């Protein structure tokens, strides 16, 4: 089957921005997502978030591994995945850590 996770980025204390992205899509989208959230501008955020993204919800013969809640006004993360596996975990950890190395918190539910 097909896990997605859908994760929503706040570059201030008003109305984040979320987006869903299959996992095969997100590693490489939190790549570039994070290269892009150096900036704060919502129309480079807003442009970049809607040609990563394609408003788009789960088919019953895939799943959604969970969603990554990221506030940079509060300077946290949280990532929430249900039913999932090792192989796509390290891409998860590996994305949440990688937050870190900017200076914020990384947080896990399971």
């Amino acid at each position: 089957m097909t896990l997605c996770a859908m994760y929503n980025i706040s570059m201030a204390g008003s109305h984040p921005t979320t987006i869903c992205v299959v996992m095969d899509r997100f590693l490489e989208s939190f790549s570039e997502l994070y290269d892009i959230i150096d900036e704060n501008d919502t129309d480079v955020m807003m442009d970049f978030i809607s040609r990563f993204a394609r408003t788009d919800e789960i088919m019953p013969e895939d799943k959604t591994v969970g969603f990554v809640v990221v506030n940079a006004d509060k300077k946290l993360m949280s990532v929430s995945f249900s039913d999932i596996d090792e192989n796509m975990k390290k891409v998860i950890k590996a994305t949440a850590e990688k937050f870190k190395n900017k200076g914020f918190k990384v947080e896990t539910d399971m």
